[PDB]
């Protein structure tokens, strides 16, 4: 509500998708995923540090944990592609900030082979 | 220096490119552009409000002026594609913040026909 973002995922394969993110202040973040062109089966799904796709998904750099210094964040959890190669899921994650110094706006989402199949930069979208 | 960003531009044509941005604190922003697949001649080059490419470059929303309330910002200036369809330029703009509430990180860059030929979300990249 209070804030929304989106990432369009593409890569060096036919994998493509869209992920929307919605968070009120610093509350739970609701995440809607639909990705296509995947091989059926389990895939990794992670936040990465940089929203840089100039060298494909390798440029997105390291796995990013927004809550590193706080007293698995960034691993959104494995997703399952169905026999049609489609992964369509809704998640609620309490460690995906859209605000603050470690906000993921301008960083990246990456889908991993269980290696970087597709990725996208997290951008702002109308509230 | 102090901060860097990048956008990869693509659209509903063969236009594609990369723009890097570099700013020390809130000083002048240095902008390196290389875009290809353009028709030779003058093109618009603007900041737009949302880093949303889910419906192509139309989803990037309105022209964005970061300095609207301060006492042409967002128009980066027309660029020229050469006879090879390539626009390769370096600009220094004093109205492209990478920091603050009106930061362009997570927003969009769009190349216009003189209408939205290509666009990309502004993402963070290693300093
Ligand atoms: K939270
Ligand atoms: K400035």
């Amino acid at each position: 509500a209070t804030k929304k973002a989106v990432a369009v995922l593409k890569g060096n394969s036919n994998v493509e998708g869209v992920v929307t993110l919605s968070q009120d202040d610093d509350g739970p973040t609701t995440v809607n995923v639909r990705i296509t062109g995947l091989a059926p089966g389990l895939h990794g799904f992670h936040l990465h540090e940089y929203g840089d796709t100039t060298n494909g998904c390798m440029s997105t750099g390291a796995h990013f944990n927004p809550n590193k210094l706080t007293h698995h964040a960034g691993d959104l959890g494995n997703i399952v592609a169905n026999a049609d190669g489609v992964a369509e899921v809704t998640l609620v994650d309490n460690q995906i900030p859209l605000t603050g110094p470690n906000s993921v706006v301008g960083r990246a989402l990456v889908v991993h082979e269980l290696g970087r199949l597709a990725c996208g930069v997290v951008g702002l979208t109308p509230i």
